[PDB]
């Protein structure tokens, strides 16, 4: 069973600017990511430090980076809080009309698009490489759901019947085919060296056959 979804005007906004604006600075979708699963790890932290039985769904809090050059995808893994159903459709569980808003005020006052994570809409630099990007989520309060959007103007959300997280978030970029520098160790390294070299968990960058 798989419901769609319209995205709000102002997020489809923001996507298609995301995707049809000239910019080169791509790499800057990574750091986005990993500080989003930063975020992600420091709230199920907090929570477990009055309720230690949140870690139960999992102790370990880390992130990890996994490319697949043959499905051409880009994985960013971590085991923060997850999100629930009604995050996912209440745009992954962020403020992103009054974010979205907050940044084009930015851009038309001189800001650039790399400043985009500090209005909370980071999440959505990964259309920067990704044709299409699916998100699979385990939050303690629900069960593990699989949110989808190539983009357009529309998402998907259905129950993932995948490999069980525990707890969590995995975001899966389909990367489009000129794109696929990302997929290179060598480079995911550089791009996490200048960018991430401070994230106060593990990055475990995978390698490959
Ligand atoms: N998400 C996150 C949080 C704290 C530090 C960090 O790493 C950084 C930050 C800036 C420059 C180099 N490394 C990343």
């Amino acid at each position: 069973e798989v419901e769609t979804f319209a995205f709000q005007a102002e997020i489809a906004q923001l996507m298609s600017l995301i995707i049809n604006t000239f910019y080169s600075n791509k790499e800057i979708f990574l750091r986005e990511l990993i500080s989003n699963s930063s975020d992600a790890l420091d709230k199920i932290r907090y929570e477990s430090l009055t309720d230690p039985s949140k870690l139960d769904s999992g102790k370990e809090l880390h992130i990890n980076l996994i490319p697949n050059k043959q499905d051409r995808t880009l994985t960013i893994v971590d085991t923060g809080i997850g999100m629930t159903k009604a995050d996912l459709i209440n745009n992954l569980g962020t403020i992103a009309k009054s974010g979205t808003k907050a940044f084009m005020e930015a851009l038309q006052a001189g800001a650039d698009i790399s400043m985009i994570g500090q209005f909370g809409v980071g999440f959505y630099s990964a259309y920067l490489v990704a044709e299409k990007v699916t998100v699979i989520t385990k939050h303690n309060d629900d069960e593990q759901y699989a949110w989808e959007s190539s983009a357009g103007g529309s998402f998907t959300v259905r129950t993932d019947t995948g490999e069980p997280m525990g707890r969590g978030t995995k975001v899966i970029l389909h990367l489009k085919e000129d794109q696929t520098e990302y997929l290179e160790e060598r480079r995911i390294k550089e791009i996490v060296k200048k960018h991430s070299q401070f994230i106060g968990y593990p990055i475990t960058l995978f390698v490959e056959k």
